[PDB]
């Protein structure tokens, strides 16, 4: 029934780099998918309460949202890119797993998550 607490966003112990790549991920990928007309449910971690939904964090074990992704990437949390893209990828089969297919949230997800395959797809090689 309760939240839990966020995934963590700010890890001083946590070594740190900013790359080309992880740029793009923030320039590009986050961005075009923060505008976009389906991003709103993705926004921030899921408030299990205010959406009445009690048994969201007993399916779901590693919560993911685009608020985390967004201060992961400005506080620059990252050591590369792949650990971005594996933030996306859980956020989209969170969705997936906990929701029945059709949903309006699977079909929200499955429209940012083209969006978002077709953008790595164009991932600029590290420099
Ligand atoms: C990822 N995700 C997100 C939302 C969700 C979360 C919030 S909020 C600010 O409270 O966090 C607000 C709206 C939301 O959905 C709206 C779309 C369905 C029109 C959600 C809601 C019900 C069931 C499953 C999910 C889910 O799987």
């Amino acid at each position: 029934s309760m939240n839990p607490p966020p995934p963590e966003t700010s890890n001083p112990n946590k070594p740190k780099r900013q790359t080309n790549q992880l740029q793009y991920l923030l320039r590009v990928v986050l961005k075009t998918l923060w505008k976009h007309q389906f991003a709103w449910p993705f926004q921030q971690p899921v408030d299990a309460v205010k959406l009445n939904l009690p048994d969201y964090y007993k399916i779901i074990k590693t919560p993911m949202d685009m608020g985390t992704i967004k201060k992961r990437l400005e506080n620059n949390y990252y050591w590369n890119a792949q650990e971005c893209i594996q933030d996306f990828n859980t956020m989209f089969t969170n969705c997936y797993i906990y929701n029945k297919p059709g949903d309006d949230i699977v079909l929200m997800a499955e429209a940012l998550e083209k969006l978002f395959l077709q953008k790595i797809n164009e991932l600029p090689t590290e420099e």
